C-alpha cells in the first residue's frame, strides 16, 4: 500500500496547487486544465523510485524508532512528490538543450514545476519545525545538480578530464545528490531522526549506488539495442564522459587511444561503430562485471555500518539499494 | 553611499560563492574563473534600481524607527542582489526564448544564477529570525513571475484576451510583483518592520507604478525609433497584449478592428506601419497622456494614506516612485 498511497497524495497536491491557482492568482479555468493536463504528463508514468525511497524510508524508521505516524507518513508523500516535481523539471529542461510558442511553454513548463516543489512545501509543512531545514537542504541538492550538470556538459571542453576520479566527480553531483541522498535524506527529516545515522556512511552509500547506476547506464547506452534500451544510445556521437570512455583510455595502446579519439564524439554510424569496435575489442564488458561486483560488495558492507546505529534505516536503504541491483 | 557598498557586498558575495564551489564543491579554476566572467556579465551593467531600493528602504527605517545598523544595511545589500540575481536569471531565460553547447551552457546559467540567490541567503542570513519568511516570500514572487509570464505568453492563444483588466492582470504577475512589491517588502524585513505598515496599499501601490511602467514602456517599444529606445521595438510583430492594443480596440471602428485583427501580428515592415498608422490616427499618444496622470495622482495620494502609519517607509516609496516617474 505505499503506491496506492502516494497517488493519493498527488490528488492532494494537485488539488491545493490548482486551486491556489484559480483563487488567489486570478487564473482562468482554460489555463488551470491546461496546468493540469502539463502536471500530469511531466509528473506522471515513470517509476517514482525517488518518490517511493522516501516512503519506505518514513514507515521504517515510525515502526523502529498515534497521531504523529498519520502525519509523517503525509509529509513523506510530499516530499515524495517534491522530488518527483523536481525530476520532471530536470526532464524539461533536458528537452529544451534539443515567435516559437512551444518552446516558450517548455521553459515556463520547468519554471512552475520548479516553483511547485516550494509550493506544496510551503502549504502542507507550513507549522513544521523542519520547514526551512527540508527548502535548505533541497535547495542545496537542487544547486548541486546544476553543479553537476555544468561538470558533465564541459566534460570534453576547457580528453583530459576523461579520469575515473573526474567521473565520480561528474557521477557525484549531477546523480547521486539528488537521486539517491536526497530522498533518503527527505525521509530522515520527515521522520525527525535525521540526527540518529551516520551522515558520512549514507553520503558514501549514495555515491556508490549513483557510480553502480550510472557504469551500468553508460554500458546500457552503448551496447543495448535500441527497442531494449527504451531509447536510443547517444554518449559516443556526444562525446560523453562515460565509464566505457575512461575505462578505454586506460587499458588502450597509443593507435587504440588516436583511433578512438578520431572517431569518438561523432555522428557517423561507421565512426560510431569503430568505437564499439574498439570497446568491444578492450573486453570491457568483462571489466564492467568486476568493476560492479567490487562497488556492489562496498554496498553491502556499509550497509552494515550504518545498522549498528541506525538499524530500521539500514533496512529502507537495502531496499533501495536492490532496485538498483 | 548606497551604491559604492552595494559593489562593495557584491565582491562579498560573489568572493563566498566561487570559493564555496572550490572548497566543498571540487571545482577546478577554470570552471570558476568561467563562472566569475559569466556572473559579472549578467549581474553587472544595469542600473540595479531593484536593488537600490532595498537598501533605500533599510536606511529610512533605521534612521526613523549601534550594531544592528551594519547588520541591517548588509543584509539589504546581500537582498539587493538577490533580486538582481534573479532578474540576471529572467533574462537568460529570455534569451533562450529567441550538441549545441552554447544552449547547454545558457540553460546551465539560468539555474546557478536562481540558484546563488538561495546559496547566498542561506549563507548571510543563517543566524537571521527571518531567514525561512525571506525564502517563503521570494520563491512565492518567483511563482507570481512565472505564472505572468503564462499569462503574457498566451495572451493571444487559448482578441478576447485583450482587456485592460487582464492587461493589469499581465503587469501584475508578470512585472509588478518582482519589481516593486519585491524589494519593498524585502527593505521591511531586514528592518524587521514588515508588520508595522498596511500590506495592501503597499501593494496596491507596487500595482500602479508596474502599471505606469509598463504602459510607458508598450508606448516606447511602438513609437521610440531602435537607436533610442536601447533595443529594437517588437510587441507589434509578437502580437503582444499592449496598452496600445487594448486601448485601441476599445475605440476604433468595426472596420479599423477588422484592419487591425488583417495586420496585428505579421512581421512585414508595412503591415507594422499599418499598425502604427492606426495607432496614430486614434490619437493614442494623447490618452496616454490622460491614463499615465491618473496613475500618477492615485500614487500620490495613496503615498499619503501609507505615511500616516509609516512616515519613513513612504519616503523610500515616493523615491522609487520618481525613479519610474
Ligand atoms: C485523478 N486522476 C488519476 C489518473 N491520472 C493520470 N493521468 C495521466 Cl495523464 C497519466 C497517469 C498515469 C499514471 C497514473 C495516473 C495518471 C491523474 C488524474
Ligand atoms: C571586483 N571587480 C569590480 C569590477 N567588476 C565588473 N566587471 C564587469 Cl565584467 C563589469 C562591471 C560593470 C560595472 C561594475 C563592475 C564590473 C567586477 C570585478
Amino acid at each position: 500500500m505505499p503506491m496506492q498511497m502516494f497517488m493519493q497524495v498527488y490528488d492532494e497536491i494537485q488539488m491545493f496547487l490548482l486551486e491556489e491557482l484559480e483563487l488567489k492568482f486570478d487564473m482562468d479555468p482554460n489555463r488551470v486544465r491546461y496546468l493540469r493536463k502539463m502536471m500530469d504528463t511531466t509528473c506522471l508514468g515513470g517509476k517514482y523510485n525517488r518518490g517511493l525511497t522516501v516512503i519506505d524510508v518514513a514507515e521504517s524508521l515510525l515502526s523502529l524508532s498515534g497521531a504523529r505516524r498519520k502525519r509523517v507518513l503525509h509529509d513523506a508523500c510530499v516530499c515524495g512528490w517534491m522530488i518527483e516535481f523536481l525530476q520532471a523539471h530536470y526532464l524539461v529542461e533536458d528537452d529544451i538543450m534539443d515567435p516559437d510558442v512551444t518552446v516558450q511553454c517548455a521553459i515556463n513548463d520547468g519554471l512552475l514545476l520548479k516553483s511547485w516543489t516550494h509550493m506544496m512545501a510551503m502549504h502542507f509543512f507550513a507549522d513544521r519545525p523542519f520547514l526551512q531545514d527540508l527548502l535548505c537542504r533541497f535547495n542545496r541538492v537542487d544547486y548541486t545538480t546544476a553543479v553537476g550538470q555544468l561538470y558533465d556538459v564541459t566534460s570534453m571542453f576547457d580528453f583530459a578530464e576523461f579520469t575515473l576520479s573526474n567521473y565520480k566527480r561528474i557521477v557525484k553531483y549531477k546523480t547521486a545528490y539528488y537521486t539517491y541522498l536526497l530522498p533518503l535524506v527527505m525521509g530522515l527529516i520527515v521522520s525527525e531522526a535525521l540526527p540518529t545515522v551516520d551522515m558520512g556512511v549514507t553520503e558514501e552509500l549514495a555515491m556508490l549506488m549513483g557510480e553502480y547506476f550510472q557504469v551500468q547506464d553508460d554500458v546500457m547506452d552503448c551496447f543495448t539495442p535500441p527497442e531494449r534500451l527504451g531509447k536510443v544510445g547517444t554518449d559516443i556521437q556526444d562525446a560523453k564522459c562515460s565509464w566505457l570512455a575512461v575505462t578505454f583510455l586506460a587499458k588502450a595502446s597509443s593507435a587504440q587511444v588516436a583511433e578512438f579519439k578520431a572517431n569518438y564524439g561523432s555522428g557517423d554510424s561507421e565512426k560510431v561503430a569503430t568505437v564499439r569496435r574498439l570497446y568491444e575489442e578492450a573486453d570491457l564488458q568483462g571489466d564492467y562485471v568486476a568493476y560492479e561486483a567490487a562497488v556492489a560488495e562496498q554496498v553491502k558492507e556499509l550497509i552494515e555500518k550504518l545498522r549498528l546505529c541506525s538499524p530500521g534505516f539500514a533496512a529502507s536503504v537495502e531496499t533501495l539499494w536492490g532496485k538498483t541491483y
